[PDB]
């Protein structure tokens, strides 16, 4: 009849989960994301609002989440009912967001996929520009500075000629490319298999391979001549851009993106954790393992960038797209000079590929059971499963079918900023923090953390919880909203209103599901205002 007793399996070993949450959260927005992201907000002074936010608000909302999973033993969308009922519409808001951002979060390993599959021949296509879909412009990296019109290097000729075919705008779509789709529904069709059946030696394998490959480049980057340069242009900061909200904007919102926070995924996680283990100690050192990897990849990247500009003869902050194709122009052209350039490309797209789908293994995983934990009745058994996963992916799928158009770098673009990015995430973790500060209590939160690990922690946590996440979150906002700068592309293409409209539309599906719940919970109530506001902040709603 109601079939509760088996619960939530715990996990065989913490091993198991040490390994989820670093498949999880480390992953293509450590080796994709970040560098560009720093190489647009004019690099240097991207770090300090980085690790203001890291050590304030990054860590702390993590091992929040994972510990409220690990204390109601539940999902990422029912824990809510068992805090605040009143402010239940957090789990929502935190569904819709991982279900936006997995639409988007495929097309990179679709892209991906297509240049592993074009790198098996004999030569690879980035290296020389006597091919067909090259322009006029197009002259040899080497002869650039011997010579001297705007010419165009071949990799990028590549990348925006080949993989993407770009269209003079978002007004005009093009038609749709049927090799990027066909790559689309295999990794779809792979990541659809391996949740169905199937998450021993392998794994040992997959979690060593992208940090090794990741060292020999950060080996050959620094080896690479005009290092020193790219070094520099990296680390020492410009303290006159700290005066724009575009900077604080994207460093806390990458801070946030990259530890999988606000997406109801880590407390899916931590719900299987057992009531007296000790995951203070383990949450610190994953937190570590990921900033440690973002930090260092970095400086391969931005040595690359700058032994570029030095060949080039151009500057260091016009050698590449300063776009979502930062990963596919630097680390290809590094690829090309060191000796067998077939077989470190192969590896190297290998394991972003292994990288992004270990991600998104994890956050669909997370979505399925939160939507299953919503009814378990109806979704769950037998046949009723397994369909409602094919009809999640095919519909994924078709609505992603949108980004690899001839014109579908925009729309990737507009996805990227405004869904599962920018504001929605903040406006999460402001009511998250604010709730169990201010209503549950740090104190009561404290006393059941050192109920079931043991002791008792420092009072950096409750801070960071009570003071600095909203206030930091709050002035971001406001400093956002006052100071507003229009979205482009490559700082050079200007959007329609109608797409900033769009857009915003995005965000605000997100953003709207707290005050709808709150008004829903309140008319489904009856009895005076005051009664109703105070019956629905009782933490101990069931049971
Ligand atoms: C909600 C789920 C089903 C997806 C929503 C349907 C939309 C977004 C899907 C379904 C069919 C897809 C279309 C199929 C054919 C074309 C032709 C091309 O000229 C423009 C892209 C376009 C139009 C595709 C874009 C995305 C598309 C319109
Ligand atoms: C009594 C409570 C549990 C009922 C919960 C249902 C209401 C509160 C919740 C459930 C999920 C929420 C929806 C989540 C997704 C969407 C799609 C978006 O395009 C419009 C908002 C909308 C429609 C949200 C509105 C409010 C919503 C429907
Ligand atoms: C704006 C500051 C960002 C970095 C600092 C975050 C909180 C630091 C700890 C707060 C508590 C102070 C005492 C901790 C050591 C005893
Ligand atoms: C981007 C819009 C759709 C994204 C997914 C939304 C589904 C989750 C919220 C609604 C599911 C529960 C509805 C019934 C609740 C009693
Ligand atoms: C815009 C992104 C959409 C991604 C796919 C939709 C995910 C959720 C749809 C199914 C919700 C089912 C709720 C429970 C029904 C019994
Ligand atoms: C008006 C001229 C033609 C424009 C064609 C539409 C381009 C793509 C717009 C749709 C992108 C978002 C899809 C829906 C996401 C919920
Ligand atoms: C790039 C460095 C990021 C480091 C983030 C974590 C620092 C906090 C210290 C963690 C040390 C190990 C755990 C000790 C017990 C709390
Ligand atoms: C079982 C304990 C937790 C497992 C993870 C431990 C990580 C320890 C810190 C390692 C940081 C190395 C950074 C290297 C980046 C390339
Ligand atoms: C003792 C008060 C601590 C902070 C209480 C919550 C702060 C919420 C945000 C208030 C405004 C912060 C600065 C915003 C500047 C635009
Ligand atoms: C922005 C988050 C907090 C918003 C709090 C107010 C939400 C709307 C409340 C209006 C209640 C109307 C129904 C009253 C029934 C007696
Ligand atoms: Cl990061």
């Amino acid at each position: 009849a109601e079939g509760k007793p088996p619960q939530r399996e715990k996990w065989s070993s913490k091993i198991d989960f040490v390994l989820s949450v670093a498949g999880g959260f480390v992953g293509l927005g450590n080796v994709w994301r970040f560098p560009y992201l720093c190489y647009k907000n004019g690099g240097g002074a991207f770090l300090i609002p980085y690790f203001i936010f890291l050590f304030g608000s990054g860590l702390p909302v993590f091992f929040l989440e994972i510990i409220i999973g690990q204390y109601t033993s539940e999902g990422g969308i029912t824990c809510w009912e068992k805090i605040c009922p009143l402010f239940s519409g957090i789990g929502y808001a935190s569904v819709v967001i991982v279900s936006l951002l997995n639409v988007y979060y495929i097309v990179i390993l679709a892209w991906a996929t297509y240049y592993l599959f074009q790198s098996f021949q004999k030569e690879l296509p980035w290296a020389h520009c006597n091919h067909s879909w090259n322009t006029p412009h197009c002259m040899e990296d080497t002869m650039r500075k011997n010579k001297s019109t705007n010419f165009t290097s071949p990799v990028i000729e590549f990348w925006e000629r080949n993989v993407l075919s770009l269209s003079p705008g978002i007004d005009h779509p093009g038609s749709l490319k049927w090799d990027l789709a066909l790559c689309l529904l295999l990794v779809w069709l792979v990541c659809f298999f391996c949740i169905w059946k199937g998450v021993g030696k392998v794994v040992y394998f997959t979690a060593t391979f992208p940090f090794a490959m990741l060292l020999v480049l950060l080996v050959r980057g620094l080896t690479l001549p005009g290092a020193g340069a790219g070094i520099k242009f990296y680390l020492y900061p410009d303290i006159t851009r700290l005066e724009d909200p575009q900077v604080w904007i994207d460093a806390g919102t990458q801070i946030f993106f990259s530890y999988a926070i606000c997406l109801g995924a880590m407390t899916s996680l931590g719900s299987y954790n057992k009531y007296k283990y000790n995951s203070y100690r383990d949450c610190m050192l994953l937190g570590c393992l990921n900033s440690g990897t973002s930090f260092v990849s970095g400086f391969a990247i931005f040595s690359i960038l700058g032994f570029m500009a030095q060949e080039q003869g151009v500057d260091i902050a016009d050698v590449a797209e300063s776009g979502p194709g930062l990963a596919f122009i630097a680390y290809p052209k590094a690829v090309t000079m060191m000796p067998l350039p077939t077989f470190w490309s192969i590896l190297f797209f290998i394991m972003l590929l292994l990288l992004g789908l270990d991600s998104q293994f994890v956050e669909v995983e997370g979505q399925i059971t939160s939507l299953v934990d919503l009814y378990p009745s109806f979704l769950r058994k037998g046949y009723r499963r397994e369909i409602f996963i094919a009809f999640v992916c095919s519909i994924s799928y078709l609505l992603g079918l949108t980004m690899v158009t001839e014109g579908g770098m925009y729309v990737f673009q507009l996805f990227d900023y405004y869904a599962a990015s920018g504001v929605c995430l903040l406006w999460v973790a402001f009511f998250e923090c604010f709730v169990i500060a201010w209503i549950y209590g740090g104190d009561n939160l404290y006393d059941g953390i050192e109920d079931m690990i043991g002791y008792r922690p420092g009072p950096w946590m409750k801070y960071s919880w009570a003071v600095i996440t909203p206030v930091l979150c709050v002035g971001c906002f406001i400093f956002s909203l006052v100071k507003y700068v229009p979205l482009t592309y490559n700082k050079t293409y200007v959007y329609p209103n109608w797409a900033i409209g769009l857009g915003w539309s995005l965000a605000l599906s997100s953003m709207l599901c707290v005050p709808l719940v709150i008004v829903i919970r309140l008319c489904q109530t009856e009895g005076p205002f005051l009664v109703r506001v105070k019956y629905l902040l009782t933490p101990r709603e069931p049971n």
